[PDB]
C-alpha cells in the first residue's frame, strides 16, 4: 500500500510548512488522534475522529535558515506556527492532518503531515543505541519517538516460544530498560505499538533492533550478544593489525571486485560446508585461494567483497534453497533459452543474490555462515578477514545505505520503517516514498539515518577490522554524512580501538539522478560534489570510452578498444570521418582517465587544442576530468554489473575475430586500467576471460549463470541465453555468438589470459612512476606524446619522467628507471611511433616482458637514432630506461 497523502512538513517543534495559496488560505487547523480514528465522509464535509485541534498562526517572513538547508526543496513554502502550549511530545505519537480554510470559509484542502524535521529538532539523540554491557547488567535502548508503547519480548532461543515480556520507559523518544548481566545470549524482539500510515492504524508490530550485532536464521530475532566477548574472535584476532598489509600511499590500491558466493560455489576444493560462503576463504590450500595468493603476489592490494551484511533474497537456512541440475544444463545446446527457464523457475528459492537487498546493516549475512543461528556468523567473519589479511590482501566491504529492502508494518524484513514510519525513507512532496535507488531510498539527511549509517561503519572498522568501503549509489547520500564518516573512520587508533583507522580507504558511485539531482535534498554525493574530498568515485567516462556505447545505449556501440573506426562490425555507426572523430574523441577521454582524471590536467586534444581535464566533455555535456586527486579516480573497464570484460568484447568486435584476438583486446582493456594513474578497479574474472552467456544483470541469474571456475577448463562462454528478464530484447544478437565454437576459449586462452594480467600488474609494482600520489607530480611528469589532428588512431603513448641528470628540477621516486613509456597498440597491425623527444635514451622493453610467455610482446622494439617505438599489433609494451 502507498503512504497516505502528506504535502506539509512538520520541520522543527514550533513551525508547519504548507505549500498552500494566501487567499486559498483563510487559516490553518492541526487535528489529532490517539487512536488513529480520523476521517472525512463528503456528507457530513468536517473532519471526525479528533482528540484535539488546534489553530496555527501564519507566520509572515517564512521558513528560518536552518530548515532550508536542511530541506532546500520546500524552502518555497508557507510557514504557520505552532503555539508554545501545545504538547508537540505527545501529539507526534497520533494520526495527524492539517486543514486549510478559505477566507470565505469551508474546508480547501486536508492533508497529513511529513515528521522527520520535528522529530529531529525534538528527538535527536547521540546516546547509546542497541545494547551495552555492564559488569552487573545489560541495557537496551530504541529510539522511537512516535511509539506510543514499546516492550521487548524475550525467547527460548531462535526457534523457542516467547518466555518473558519487559515493558521500557520513554524519555524524550528513546525507549530504554536495564536488566541483569544474564540477559546476554538471549534472543529478542522489540514489540512497537506504533502509527502506521499505510494501514491508518496504530499496530503493534515485533521488530528486530536496529543495532543488532547477531541474529538468528532470516533475521526473525536479535541475538543479544556481547561483540566484544573473548569466545568471538578467532586465534591471533587482536593482533591482527601486526599482521595487515602495508599500505604506504592510497595510490597504492588496486581493487579486485568479488562475490564471495561466486568465489568457491564451484570449487571442489573446498569442503561442502564452507563452499559458498565466508569460510572458504580460511580454506588456504584451495583453488580459489590459489588464485587470490596468485594475484596478490603479483601486487593486488584489496578485495571488494559484494554486499555481506544481513540483506533479504536468500534463505539463511540452506535446508530450504532449490539447485538446479548443472549436470543436466550442460547438455543443452549453448544458445537454447532452457538453461535460463531452469534458474528463473527456482531463482526465488534458490542460494543466490548479488545482496543489494538490505535489511539491518550491522550483522553478517546468515546464508553465508555454517550455522546461521548463534556464534559461527560473527566467527566466520572475522576469519574470512583475517585469511585475506594474511595473503596480503585488504578488505573492502560493498555497503548499501542508499535504500531498504521493505517498508512499511507487516513482514521479516522491514526494520527500520516498522520502528519509525515515514523517517529512514526519504519521501516525495506528496508524501509518497521515493523508488528511483531500486525501492525504499532512505533520507541520509536525517539526523538519526546519518547516525545509523556512521555508527554502522565504526562497527565494521572495529569489530571486524574492514579494511575499506565501497558506496552503492553515493550519490544518494548526502556529501556531509560521508565527510562524517571518513572524519570518523580515520581517527581510529591501534591502541584505542585495534585498527588503524588513517589507512582505510573510501570510494562509491557518485551517480547523480532522480530526486537527489543537483542537490535538490542538499548537497549529495556526487562525482563533481565529491571532487576535493579523497574519496574515490568510479571514472564511467573511461569506461564508456574504452568500451564503447554507454549501458542505456546500443550493444553495438564501439569505442576505442572494441574497433570503433579501426575493425568496423557492420552495425551503423556514421561515416569514416565520423568515426574516426569519434575515436579520437574517446581516446583524449581515456588519456585524462590515465593521468587521474583530474580536473586541472592539461592535454594536447585531437584538435591541436590545449584544454584542461574538465574542458574536455562526454557527448553529453559533462566534463570528462573532474577530481582534485588521482586518489579520487576509480578507474575501470567492468564491473559485476552489466556485461563482463569478455562479452562486451564479444558483443562489440567485428563477429570475424578469432577469440585468440578477443583474448589480447581482453588483456588491452585490463593493462590501461593496470597502468593508469589513479585507482584500478578489476572484476573478478577479467583476468581469465569470464562470462555470464552475456548477461547484462545477473543479480538473481544464479550460480549458473555467474560460475567462477578456478579449474581454468572453462570460462562459462555459451551455457545458454541469459534470464529473460533483463535480456530478452538482446536475445537475437546473442544467440549466433553464443552458438558459434570460435568465439569460445580452450583451457590455453584462459591461462595465456592470466599469465599476461599478472605480468601487468607486477609492472605496475616493478616502479612508483605509475602510482604517483598527487595532481602535481602527474603534471610535472606524466606526458601523452601521440596527439592532435595528425594522431595515429588507435595508439596512446604515455610517458612518466622520473629525476635525471645533474641537478634535477624534481625529487628520485624510482632507484632503478629513469623514465617509463607504455604504448598501447589496439590497432590490428604493428606500429611505429616515432618520439623525437625521447631519442638518444638508454629505452629497454620491461624485464617483466623481455621474460614474457606472449611471444608477440618480445618483438617490441626501441631504436636510440630516432626515437622509434615498435609495438605489434594488440599489444601494450612497456619500456623502461634503466638507471
Ligand atoms: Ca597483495
Ligand atoms: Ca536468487
Amino acid at each position: 500500500a502507498f503512504m497516505p497523502d502528506a504535502r506539509a512538513y512538520w520541520v522543527t517543534s514550533d513551525l508547519i510548512a504548507w505549500n498552500v495559496g494566501e487567499l486559498e488560505a483563510q487559516s490553518v487547523c492541526l487535528y489529532a488522534s490517539r487512536a488513529a480514528a480520523m476521517s472525512l465522509s463528503p456528507s457530513n464535509g468536517g473532519i471526525q475522529g479528533y482528540d484535539s485541534k488546534v489553530e496555527l498562526q501564519p507566520e509572515s517572513a517564512g521558513l528560518p535558515e536552518t530548515v532550508t538547508q536542511k530541506f532546500p526543496f520546500i524552502s518555497s513554502y508557507r510557514a504557520f506556527r505552532v503555539p508554545s502550549s501545545v504538547d508537540v511530545a505527545s501529539l507526534v505519537k497520533c494520526q495527524l492532518v492539517v486543514a486549510s480554510f478559505g477566507a470565505d470559509g469551508k474546508h480547501v484542502d486536508v492533508t497529513g503531515l511529513q515528521l522527520p524535521g520535528v522529530l529531529d529538532d525534538m528527538f535527536a539523540y547521540t546516546g547509546p543505541l542497541g545494547a551495552v554491557f555492564s559488569e552487573d547488567s545489560v541495557s537496551l535502548h530504541l529510539w522511537a519517538p512516535t511509539a506510543q508503547g514499546v516492550s521487548v519480548c524475550f525467547f527460548d532461543g531462535p526457534a523457542g516460544p516467547a518466555l518473558e515480556t519487559v515493558q521500557l520507559k520513554e524519555s524524550n523518544g528513546v525507549w530504554s530498560v536495564t536488566g541483569p548481566r544474564e540477559w546476554e545470549n538471549r534472543y529478542y524482539l522489540y514489540e512497537v505499538d506504533v502509527y502506521h500510515p499505510t494501514k491508518a492504524q496504530v499496530l503493534k508490530c515485533l521488530a528486530g533492533d536496529p543495532y543488532a550485532r547477531s541474529l538468528s536464521a532470516n533475521g526473525a530475532r536479535t541475538w543479544l550478544v556481547d561483540i566484544n566477548n573473548e569466545t568471538l574472535k578467532p586465534a591471533s584476532w587482536d593482533e591482527l593489525a601486526d599482521e595487515k598489509p602495508k599500505l604506504d600511499s592510497f595510490s597504492d590500491i588496486t581493487i579486485y571486485e568479488l562475490h564471495i558466493r561466486d568465489f568457491s560455489a564451484h570449487d571442489g576444493t573446498v569442503d561442502s560446508d564452507s563452499r559458498g560462503g565466508f569460510r572458504a576463504f580460511a580454506y588456504q590450500a584451495s583453488a580459489g585461494m590459489e588464485h587470490l595468493r596468485k594475484l596478490s603476489d603479483a601486487g593486488l592490494t584489496h578485495v571488494h567483497l559484494l554486499p555481506s551484511f544481513h540483506f533479504a533474497g536468500v534463505d539463511d537456512i540452506k535446508s530450504n534453497w532449490k539447485f538446479v541440475d548443472e549436470c543436466e544444463l550442460a547438455t543443452f545446446p549453448p544458445g537454447s533459452d532452457m538453461q535460463q527457464a531452469a534458474v528463473v523457475a527456482i531463482q526465488e528459492e534458490d542460494p543466490y543474490n548479488w545482496g543489494y537487498n538490505p535489511v539491518l546493516w550491522g550483522v553478517p549475512k546468515g546464508s553465508y555462515a555454517s550455522d546461521p543461528d548463534g556464534p559461527s556468523r560473527i566467527i566466520e567473519y572475522r576469519q574470512m578477514v583475517q585469511a585475506l589479511n594474511r595473503i596480503g590482501l585488504r578488505v573492502v566491504m560493498d555497503v548499501v545505505y542508499n535504500h531498504l529492502d521493505s517498508s512499511g508494518p507487516c513482514g521479516i524484513s522491514s526494520v527500520l520503517d516498522k520502528i519509525v514510519p515515514g523517517y529512514y525513507v526519504r519521501r516525495d512532496t506528496n508524501g509518497q516514498i521515493e523508488n528511483s535507488a531500486a525501492m525504499n531510498n532512505t533520507a541520509s539527511e536525517h539526523f538519526m539515518v546519518d547516525r545509523l549509517i556512521v555508527d554502522d561503519l565504526l562497527n565494521w572498522a572495529v569489530n571486524y577490522k574492514v579494511d575499506g568501503f565501497r558506496f552503492d549509489l553515493m550519490g544518494h547520500i548526502m556529501k556531509r554524512t560521508m565527510m562524517r564518516a571518513k572524519s570518523a573512520l580515520q581517527s581510529l587508533t591501534t591502541d584505542a580501538h585495534g585498527v588503524d583507522g588513517s589507512k582505510i580507504y573510501l570510494y562509491g558511485e557518485g551517480w547523480d539522478f532522480a530526486e537527489v539531482a543537483r542537490n535538490q535534498r542538499g548537497i549529495n554525493g556526487s562525482q563533481l560534489n565529491m571532487s576535493g574530498t579523497g574519496i574515490g568515485s568510479f571514472n564511467d567516462r573511461i569506461r564508456d570510452a574504452i568500451n564503447g556505447g554507454n549501458p542505456f545505449g546500443n550493444p553495438l556501440q564501439q569505442g576505442f578498444n572494441t574497433g570503433l573506426f579501426l575493425e568496423p562490425n557492420g552495425f551503423y555507426q556514421g561515416n569514416e570521418a565520423d568515426t574516426r572523430r569519434s575515436l579520437a574523441t574517446y581516446a583524449d577521454q581515456i588519456q585524462i582517465g590515465l593521468a587521474g582524471n583530474l580536473r586541472d590536467y592539461v592535454l594536447i586534444s585531437h584538435t591541436g587544442e590545449a584544454k584542461k581535464g574538465s574542458e574536455i566533455h562526454t557527448f553529453d555535456g559533462l566534463p570528462v576530468g573532474y577530481t582534485a586527486s588521482p586518489i579520487e579516480t576509480i578507474n575501470y573497464v567492468s564491473a559485476h554489473d552489466n556485461e563482463t570484460l569478455f562479452d562486451v568484447i564479444s558483443v562489440k568486435t567485428p563477429m570475424i575475430l578469432s577469440v585468440d584476438e578477443r583474448c589480447r583486446i581482453n588483456h588491452l582493456a585490463s593493462s590501461m586500467m593496470a597502468l593508469s594513474q589513479g585507482i584500478p578497479f578489476f572484476h573478478a574474472g577479467d583476468e581469465i576471460l569470464r562470462s555470464k552467456s552475456i548477461d547484462r544483470d545477473s543479480y538473481n541469474s544464479g550460480d549458473w549463470f555467474n560460475k567462477l571456475d578456478f579449474t581454468y577448463e572453462t570460462n562459462n562462454w555459451g551455457v545458454g541465453l541469459p534470464p529473460s528478464e533483463k535480456n530478452e530484447d538482446n536475445w537475437p544478437l546473442m544467440k549466433p555468438r553464443l552458438e558459434n565454437p570460435s568465439f569460445k576459449p580452450a583451457k590455453g586462452h584462459i591461462l595465456a589470459a592470466l599469465d599476461s594480467f599478472v605480468d601487468i600488474l607486477k609492472i605496475r609494482y616493478s616502479s612508483p612512476l605509475f602510482r604517483l600520489s598527487t595532481a602535481n607530480d602527474i603534471k610535472q611528469r606524466v606526458r601523452f606524446h601521440n596527439t592532435g589532428p595528425s594522431l595515429v588512431p588507435g595508439v596512446i603513448v604515455m610517458g612518466i619522467e622520473d629525476a635525471r641528470g645533474e641537478s634535477p628540477e624534481m625529487a628520485q621516486l624510482d632507484t632503478n628507471f629513469s623514465y617509463v613509456v607504455t604504448v598501447f597498440n589496439v590497432c590490428p597491425h604493428e606500429v611505429s611511433m616515432d618520439i623525437p623527444a625521447l631519442a638518444s635514451m638508454g629505452f629497454e622493453l620491461h624485464p617483466v616482458q623481455v621474460n614474457s610467455s606472449d611471444t608477440l610482446v618480445r618483438k617490441s622494439a626501441y631504436e636510440a637514432a630516432t626515437g622509434r617505438f615498435t609495438v605489434p599489433g594488440r599489444t601494450v609494451s612497456v619500456f623502461v630506461e634503466p638507471r
